[PDB]
C-alpha cells in the first residue's frame, strides 16, 4: 500500500505498472535488468537485503510519508520503518527520473525472457 502510494504520487502511473516490470520489479529477480527502470528495482531489492541484515523486515514494515515541493519526507516510530521508507523513496525517485525510457512492453514481462548474468549489489 505505502510503496504503491509512493509510486503513484511520484510517477503518475498506477502502482501495478511497476509491480511486475522487467526482471527485477516485483518479488525476487534474476538475470540482467532490462532497462534503467528495472535497475531501480535491482537496487531496491539490494536495499531491502541490507535492511534485512540490520534486523528489519522491510517487506512488512509500515511507515509514514508526505510529498511536498521539497520532496519526499519519511517518518515512522521505528528506525526500521524509516529505513524502509528511505529504500522506497530512492526507488520511487529512480522511477520518476527514468520515466523517459519506461516502456509498456516491459510491464508483465515473461520471466523466461530474463537472460544473462545476475549483477551483484
Ligand atoms: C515496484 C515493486 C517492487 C519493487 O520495487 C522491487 N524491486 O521488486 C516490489 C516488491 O519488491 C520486494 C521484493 O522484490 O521482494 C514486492 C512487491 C511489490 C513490488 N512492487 C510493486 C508494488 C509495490 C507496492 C504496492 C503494489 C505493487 C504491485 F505489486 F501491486 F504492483
Ligand atoms: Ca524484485
Ligand atoms: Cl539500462
Ligand atoms: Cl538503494
Ligand atoms: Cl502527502
Ligand atoms: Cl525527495
Ligand atoms: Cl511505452
Ligand atoms: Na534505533
Amino acid at each position: 500500500v505505502q510503496f504503491g502510494v509512493m509510486i503513484e504520487k511520484m510517477t503518475g502511473k498506477s502502482a501495478l505498472q511497476y509491480g511486475d516490470y522487467g526482471c527485477y520489479c516485483g518479488i525476487g529477480g534474476s538475470h540482467w535488468p532490462v532497462d534503467q527502470t528495472d535497475w531501480c528495482c535491482h537496487a531496491h531489492d539490494c536495499c531491502y537485503g541490507r535492511l534485512e541484515k540490520l534486523g528489519c523486515e522491510p517487506k512488512l514494515e509500515k511507515y509514514l510519508f508526505s510529498v511536498s515541493e521539497r520532496g519526499i519526507f519519511c517518518a515512522g516510530r521505528t528506525t526500521c520503518q524509516r529505513l524502509t521508507c528511505e529504500c522506497d523513496k530512492r526507488a520511487a525517485l529512480c522511477f520518476r527520473r527514468n520515466l523517459g525510457t519506461y516502456n509498456r512492453k516491459y510491464a508483465h514481462y515473461p520471466n523466461k525472457l530474463c537472460t544473462g548474468p545476475t549483477p551483484p549489489c
